[PDB]
Parts: C-alpha cells; sequence; structure tokens
C-alpha cells in the first residue's frame, strides 16, 4: 500500500509511532510496524493506520500535544499542510509538527522551524504531501 507511509525526521533518524489515542511518540523506524504507518484521508488529514484515528491537537497553541482524534473533515484541529523544504505544520498557522525539545516524548506543536519541525516520507527525500492529494 504505497498510500501508507512512515513519517521520518532526518536529524533524529526516527519515525513517528502511534502508541494510543492520547500518545504519539517516535521510534526507530520499522516499515513493518503498523503503529508507525500513516495515510492521508483528505487534502488536510493524516490518519494512523493502526488506530483509524487522525492526527490532531486540542488547540492551535505552542507546545500542544499532537495525538489522535476521531477523523472529522469539519474539525480545524486536525488539518495539516506542507510548508517549505519539508517543514510540516497546522494548516493556516505557523505552528509546526515537532520532536526533540525538552526531553518530551510526544510530538508537539512548536513555533520553531528548524530541523526538528522537518519531516519526510520515510525512504524518500520528499515531504509528507508527496503521499497526499491536490
Amino acid at each position: 500500500d504505497a498510500r501508507q507511509f512512515l513519517i521520518y525526521n532526518e536529524d533524529h533518524k526516527r519515525c513517528v509511532d502511534a502508541l494510543s489515542a492520547i500518545s504519539v511518540q517516535t521510534a526507530t523506524c520499522n516499515p513493518e510496524a503498523e503503529s508507525q504507518k500513516f495515510r492521508w484521508v483528505s487534502d488536510s488529514q493524516i490518519m494512523s493506520v493502526a488506530f483509524k484515528l487522525c492526527l490532531g491537537v486540542p488547540s492551535k497553541t505552542d507546545w500542544a500535544s499532537v495525538t489522535l482524534y476521531a477523523c472529522d473533515s469539519k474539525s480545524e484541529y486536525q488539518k495539516w499542510e506542507c510548508k517549505n523544504d519539508t517543514l510540516f505544520g497546522i494548516k493556516g498557522t505557523e505552528l509546526y509538527f515537532n520532536y526533540g525539545n525538552r526531553q518530551e516524548k510526544n510530538i508537539k506543536l512548536y513555533k520553531g522551524s528548524g530541523l526538528w519541525s522537518r519531516w519526510k516520507v520515510y525512504g524518500t527525500t520528499d515531504d509528507l504531501c508527496s503521499r497526499g492529494y491536490e
């Protein structure tokens, strides 16, 4: 399923790993691990293959945790977009999908746009929207 992919951070050499509805962390990349597999289910939403829930946040705020919510096309809190040069974040807001700061294991929204807010399709040099729509 070429549609399903792993979400990879080059600097850490690690991949996103869905642990539960309230916990999305990282792990050593394993393309066999269903918990590491995601897929776009619309132009803006990314679904966990293992949980059949969509990546989202409680609010568009710095250091909000990114975890998993029932997929809802009308929710503005589970809409993502590619920014430039593999930068990835909330649609319409300068808050980025981020990992690596403060010993925090969960993916966070962060204002910073450095190497830890940059994400590729694992096994490619392409941004996450290379597996999406539009």
